[PDB]
């Protein structure tokens, strides 16, 4: 059994949840036997722009948690020249792992999750943040609630199935996140992303930008859900619905 120290407080490591870019996420217990998630970041090989991207995301995370409970909690952190330790909220599972494990999703569960994703993404937009790389792995289930875990600021790896056509053309506005959220809801509706069937990545990238390539929206009992999907997956950002409009949509309002 291994331990860690964060700002004088001792944490015993239970297990490693994940491992990213020079990073590890651990499930830990504090002195009062409370469960937390500790994100460890190794700063050994990080350059000044990478460091500035890390500091900037921490500051936004720290500031934005007061504005919405749909943003993961950041309780404390320890930052040196060698590492970052972030004491965070521990969730049950990320949305990507949950969706991959589940056969059929409940329409009520789908709707509450969609409301949470809208509230979290709306919060970051109000602060001038466009995520631009939204995917289900950016969301965490904490007591039947979805929380955004990151803001896309700091430097499902390289997935293209949630990419807006304008991100492919450029290589970004708040509308880019609407397309990505639309793809997540489409996955929660039909069990696949709109272009998932296209295995070849270049042929898939061409389909996402092609106006002639029609996205299929098969008939479902929830007509409002079908409408949200069609409104989100408009290839022209100017013709795409906004987050404030999605928040007043019958799909999230009509009980
Ligand atoms: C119970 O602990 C979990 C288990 C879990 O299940 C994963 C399913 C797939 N396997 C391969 C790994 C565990 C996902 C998230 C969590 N909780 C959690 N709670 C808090 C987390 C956090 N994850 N993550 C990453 C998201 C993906 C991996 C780590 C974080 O960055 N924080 C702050």
């Amino acid at each position: 059994f291994q331990s860690m120290s964060v700002k004088g407080r001792i944490y015993s490591i239970l297990k490693q949840i994940g491992s990213g870019g020079s990073s590890k996420v651990f499930q830990v217990l504090n002195e009062k036997k409370q469960i937390y998630a500790i994100k460890y970041v190794n700063l050994e090989e990080a350059d000044n722009q990478t460091l500035d991207s890390y500091r900037n995301e921490i500051a936004y995370l720290n500031k934005l948690q007061q504005h919405s409970d749909k943003i993961i909690r950041l309780y404390d952190y320890e930052i040196t020249d060698q590492y970052i330790y972030m004491v965070m909220e521990c969730g049950n599972i990320d949305l990507n792992s949950w969706l991959k494990k589940k056969k059929s999703i409940d329409p009520w569960e789908r709707k509450s999750y969609w409301k949470n994703m809208l509230e979290a993404v709306h919060t970051i937009h109000q602060h001038g943040i466009v995520h631009s790389d939204l995917k289900p792995a950016n969301f965490l289930i904490v007591d039947g609630m979805l929380k955004l875990i990151d803001f896309g600021i700091a430097n499902q790896v390289g997935t293209v199935n949630y990419m807006p056509p304008e991100a492919i053309k450029d290589m970004i506005s708040p509308k880019s996140d609407v397309w990505s959220l639309g793809c997540i809801l489409y996955y929660m509706t039909y069990g696949k992303t709109p272009f998932q069937q296209i295995i070849n990545q270049i042929s898939k990238l061409h389909a996402i930008i092609d106006p002639n390539h029609e996205i299929e929206f098969p008939d479902i009992p929830e007509k409002d859900l079908q409408d949200v999907l069609k409104c989100c997956l408009k290839r022209d950002p100017k013709q795409r619905i906004s987050i404030p409009e999605l928040l007043a949509h019958p799909y999230v309002q009509i009980q």
